C-alpha cells in the first residue's frame, strides 16, 4: 500500500485523517494522495524528488495565468523552489467533475463549453509568447520523433503485429511535424482532466487538473486531445471560435489526435496504470 | 428594478442558465458582488470604483501568484466587472480553539500565512501593484480628531489622543504584504475531514504593502490573546517591539470602527465604536 508505506507523513500534512479512506492516482514520477480539498505528491525515486521543487515553481507560475479558470495551487513556502530536493508536494484541489461527451448533444451547452475550452486555449496560447513564463517551463526539441521511438521499444511488444502496423503510419507522419514550441500546451487535456460545474446552470469550466506533461509546445497537441474525447463537430467549434481553423492547424492535429491513445498508452505504461493502458491499447492487441 | 434584473444581461453572459433571481447580492465596499457556486461578480456602484476595478483585478492576480499555502479569489473574467472564484470553508469558531491539538495546527497554519505574506513584501510585482501608502498612522490621526473627536466626551478625547499619541510614535514600516482586515471571518477552513485545514482568505479591498502587525491585532481581536501568543512563538514574532506595535494598531481597532461607521452612514457601527470614549 503506497498509503500504508507513507502512512507517518500523511498523518502530519493531513492530521485526524484516516489515510486508508484516501484515493491515489500514479503517476511517471510522482504518486498523488487525494483528500478533500488537497492533493499530495510523494515522489518515486531520488530523481522524482529532485523534481518537485521545480514543480513548486511550475505550478505556482501557472497559478498566475489569466485562463479563464482555477489550477492546482502549490501549498508549500516559495523558498521550496530553491531547495535541491523535496519530499512532498501539497497542491489545492480543483473542484468540479469531467463533462461527458453526451452533454455536448444540447447545441447551446456545446456553444458555452467550446466557448470556455477557447478562453483557456486562448489564455495558454498567449502566455507561451511571454518570456518569462517561456523560461520557466521544460521547451524540449525533437519531442514527436523521441515520442514515436519511446512507442516502439515500449508499447510494440505489448501489441499484434496489426497493431504494430497501424501504429507505425501513425508514428511516421509525425516525423513530418514542425516542431512548434508557441503555446504553453498542457499535453494531456482530455475530458478527465478538465473539470466544470453544472450545479446552477450551464456548465461552467471551474479548473484543469494534471499538468505533470505542461511545456511550451504545439497548441495542435492540446486541441488533438479535446478532438479525441469529443470528436470532429465539436473540436471545429473549438477552432472556429478560437481562430484556429486553417487547414495547417487542422493537419497537426489531425496527426497528433491519431496518436493521442498511444500517448495515454504510453502514460499509463510508465505510471502503472494497467486498466489505463488496455484501453489505450484498444485496437492495438 | 434592482440589480439582478438591470445587469441581468451581463449575468446571462457570466453565468449562462443561472436563473438571476436565484442568486444573492451583498452590499460591499464600493462593490456589489453578485454569489454564483462557485463565483462570484463584483459591480462597482461609484464612477470611482468603476476605474480603479482594472486595477483591483492586477491586485488579485498578483495574489493568486504567491505561496501563502492556501487559495485567494482568482480573477476567472473582467469587463465593467470582475469575476472571482469563490474560496471553499467557513470561518473557524473561537470554541474550536478549547482543543489544544486544534489550537497548535491552526496556529501553525497562520504562521504559513503570514510568513508567505511577509515574504512576498519583497516581490516586484507585489511592490508595484499593490499601494504602499506613507504616513498611515499619522494620516489616521487626524481624521479621528477631524471627525470623531465633536462626537466624543472629554473623557473620551483624552483616552483617544493618549492612543493616538502612541500611534504616531511608531515606525511607518512597508515590509509585508499586509491583508488589512485579517478577522475570523476572512480566513475560511475545511472542517469535519480530520482536523481544521486553512481552504483561503478573502476581502482583500484593504490590501496593503505595510506592517504585519496590523494582521497579528486583527488575529488577536478575534481569537484573544492567548491564540495570538500561539502564533507569534511559532512564527519567532513574540519579541518586545513587535508586541508593542501590535498591542498599539490594537488599540485603535474601534477607532477605525468609529470613523468607517462615521463616514459611510452606519449608525450602529459609530456608537458601538464610540462606546468607551463618550
Amino acid at each position: 500500500g503506497i498509503l500504508q508505506a507513507n502512512r507517518v507523513l500523511l498523518s502530519r500534512l493531513l492530521p485526524g485523517v484516516e489515510p486508508e479512506g484516501l484515493t491515489v492516482r500514479h503517476g511517471q514520477f510522482h504518486q498523488v494522495v487525494i483528500a478533500s480539498d488537497r492533493v499530495v505528491c510523494l515522489p518515486r525515486t531520488a530523481a522524482a524528488a529532485a523534481r518537485l521543487p521545480r514543480r513548486a515553481a511550475v505550478m505556482r507560475v501557472l497559478a498566475g495565468l489569466d485562463l479563464g479558470c482555477r489550477t492546482p495551487r502549490p501549498l508549500c513556502e516559495g523558498s521550496a523552489e530553491g531547495a535541491v530536493e523535496l519530499p512532498f508536494l501539497v497542491l489545492s484541489r480543483v473542484p468540479g467533475a469531467p463533462l461527458e461527451a453526451d452533454a455536448l448533444e444540447d447545441s447551446k451547452v456545446a456553444e458555452v463549453v467550446a466557448a470556455q475550452y477557447v478562453t483557456l486555449l486562448s489564455g495558454l496560447a498567449s502566455a507561451g509568447a511571454d518570456e518569462k513564463v517561456r523560461a520557466a517551463l521544460p521547451a524540449p526539441q525533437g519531442r514527436w520523433r523521441q515520442f514515436a521511438a519511446d512507442v516502439r521499444a515500449e508499447l510494440f511488444p505489448l501489441m499484434s503485429d496489426g497493431g504494430c502496423r497501424q501504429a507505425e503510419r501513425e508514428l511516421a507522419a509525425l516525423d513530418s511535424l514542425p516542431d512548434i514550441t508557441e503555446a504553453v500546451v498542457h499535453g494531456n487535456l482530455g475530458a478527465e482532466n478538465v473539470l466544470w460545474v453544472r450545479d446552477d446552470g450551464l456548465p461552467r469550466l471551474s479548473g484543469v487538473i494534471d499538468w505533470d506533461e505542461v511545456s511550451i509546445g504545439d497548441p495542435a497537441e492540446d486541441l488533438a486531445a479535446i478532438g479525441a474525447g469529443y470528436g470532429k463537430d465539436f473540436l471545429d467549434q473549438v477552432l472556429t471560435l478560437g481562430g484556429w481553423s486553417d487547414r495547417r492547424m487542422a493537419t497537426r492535429i489531425a496527426t497528433i489526435r491519431a496518436t493521442f491513445a498511444l500517448q495515454q498508452a504510453l502514460s499509463a505504461c510508465r505510471d502503472g496504470d494497467e486498466e489505463e493502458l488496455a484501453d489505450g491499447l484498444t485496437g492495438y492487441r
